[PDB]
C-alpha cells in the first residue's frame, strides 16, 4: 500500500498512537546482560536504554570492552550504522576509541549540549583550533581544523591522532542544531537537506566503517535518521518503490537496538520525510 495513502488514512482517522503501540507490542526483546553488570553502571546515561548483547559494539581492550552502542546492519539496503548515546564525562575517551577502532569517517549529532535547561551530553569536541583535547585513558588527540556554520546545521573538520602509532585521520562532525526542545520539526525539508549533506561526504558509503549516530539516548532522533536513509535507499534499488513498508523496516532495525522512534509524532515525521524525500529519489 503506497505509504502516502496509508499516511492520509492514519491522519484522517487520527490513529498515530495506535499504529505506534502496535510496533512497540511486536518489537524484538533480546538480553542486555553486559549493559546491566554493576561495573558498567556509570557507562549508561539512561537505566531503561541498553544495547542488546548480540549487536553491541566492543571496545578493543581487555580491561572493560563495554560501551552503550549497537551495530544496525541492513542487509538488503547494504548500509550499516552505529547508534550510541550522547557521551558522558567518563565515556568521552571510549567514544573516540570506538570511532578509531570501527574506522568511521563521520559522526552525526542530532541534539544540543544543553536542552530544556539540562545537560544532554558532554562537550566531547574542541571549540578552538589552538585548544586541542587529549583523552589520556584511550591515548588519543583531537584537534579542530575547520568549522562551517549554517542556519540548520554546522559541519566541522576534526583530526584524530592515535598517540600510540602517530597515525592521523580526518573525521567529519555533522551537527544538526535546530531540532526543537519539544515535538518534531514542522517541515522535513531541513532534515532531508542535512541527510543529503552527510551522504555527499562519503560518510555513509561502504569504503568507510559505519557512521556513528547519536542524540541524548541514541534511539529517538537517531532512529529517525537511519529509518529515513534506509527507506529512501530501498526505494531507489527496488523495481516497485511502493513495496517499501516503513513499519517493517522499523521492526527489522529494532532487532538490533531497542526503542528506535520514541513517540507517535517521531513516527509521523519519519513518514513525512520519506514521502517528501521520494520526490527527489524518483527523478526530480
Ligand atoms: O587532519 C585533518 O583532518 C586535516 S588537516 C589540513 C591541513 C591543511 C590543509 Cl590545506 C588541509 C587539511
Amino acid at each position: 500500500m503506497e505509504m502516502e495513502k496509508e499516511f492520509e488514512q492514519i491522519d484522517k482517522s487520527g490513529s498515530w498512537a495506535a499504529i505506534y503501540q502496535d510496533i512497540r507490542h511486536e518489537a524484538s526483546d533480546f538480553p542486555s546482560r553486559v549493559a546491566k553488570l554493576p561495573k558498567n553502571k556509570n557507562r549508561n546515561r539512561y537505566r531503561d536504554v541498553s544495547p542488546f548483547d548480540h549487536s553491541r559494539i566492543k571496545l578493543h581492550q581487555e580491561d572493560n570492552d563495554y560501551i552503550n552502542a549497537s551495530l544496525i546492519k541492513m542487509e538488503e539496503a547494504q548500509r550499516s550504522y552505529i547508534l550510541t548515546q550522547g557521551p558522558l564525562p567518563n565515556t568521552v575517551g571510549h567514544f573516540w576509541e570506538m570511532v578509531w577502532e570501527q574506522k568511521s569517517r563521520g559522526v552525526v549529532m542530532l541534539n544540543r549540549v544543553m536542552e530544556k535547561g539540562s545537560l544532554k551530553c558532554a562537550q566531547y569536541w574542541p571549540q578552538k583550533e589552538e585548544k586541542e583535547m587529549i583523552f589520556e585513558d584511550t591515548n588519543l588527540k583531537l584537534t579542530l581544523i575547520s568549522e562551517d556554520i549554517k542556519s540548520y546545521y554546522t559541519v566541522r573538520q576534526l583530526e584524530l591522532e592515535n598517540l600510540t602509532t602517530q597515525e592521523t585521520r580526518e573525521i567529519l562532525h555533522f551537527h544538526y542544531t535546530t531540532w526543537p526542545d519539544f515535538g518534531v520539526p514542522e517541515s522535513p525539508a531541513s532534515f532531508l537537506n542535512f541527510l543529503f549533506k552527510v551522504r555527499e561526504s562519503g560518510s555513509l558509503s561502504p569504503e568507510h566503517g559505519p557512521v556513528v549516530v547519536h542524540c541524548s539516548a541514541g534511539i529517538g532522533r537517531s532512529g529517525t535518521f537511519c529509518l529515513a536513509d534506509t527507506c529512501l535507499l530501498l526505494m531507489d534499488k527496488r523495481k516497485d518503490p511502493s513495496s517499501v513498508d516503513i513499519k517493517k523496516v522499523l521492526l527489522e532495525m529494532r532487532k538490533f537496538r531497542m526503542g528506535l522512534i520514541q513517540t507517535a509524532d517521531q513516527l509521523r515525521f519519519s513518514y513525512l520525510a520519506v514521502i517528501e524525500g521520494a520526490k527527489f529519489i524518483m527523478g526530480d
